[PDB]
């Protein structure tokens, strides 16, 4: 509905498996663990039925779907990630996006609280940074 993936000048053939042929997904969760359930997924698959199936498949309740996120995790120890928006396809962006040469990659399950509080982190960590500056400075 909010789908932002294209795919150009493309024959039904290779364009219906591509959406079509299914896949294996690796989802992980913040890392309380480094073990991961595989998920089942088409290039159809959405990220918020994604989510629906790794938390059933975690044995927490898919009633809270709503309230986790998938996101792709650049790093093992992670560095940066983003938000799956709940239109996209994570199992093509998967296939047609990788790391930078030297960083691995992990489909992470998290709390939508948990990443706006990181977001709330990393605003006191620069602002910090900055007041830690000015004083060494003016003194
Ligand atoms: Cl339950
Ligand atoms: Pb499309
Ligand atoms: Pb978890």
């Amino acid at each position: 509905g909010t789908e932002n993936l294209y795919f150009q000048s493309m024959d039904p053939a290779e364009l219906s498996t591509q959406l079509s042929a299914p896949g294996v997904l690796k989802v992980f969760g913040d890392s309380t663990g480094t073990h991961y359930k595989s998920v089942l997924a088409t290039g159809t698959s959405s990220a918020r039925e994604l989510v629906k199936e790794a938390l059933e498949r975690y044995a927490l309740d898919p009633r809270q779907a709503g309230q986790y996120v998938l996101c792709d995790v650049v790093g093992w120890q992670a560095r940066c990630f983003r938000v799956f928006g709940d239109s996209e396809k994570p199992l093509l962006i998967q296939e047609l996006w990788k790391p930078r040469e030297g960083l691995s990659r992990r489909f992470e399950l998290r709390k939508r609280s948990d990443v706006e509080e990181l977001a709330a982190k990393e605003v006191d960590t620069i602002t910090a940074g900055i007041n830690a500056q000015a004083r060494r400075l003016q003194r």
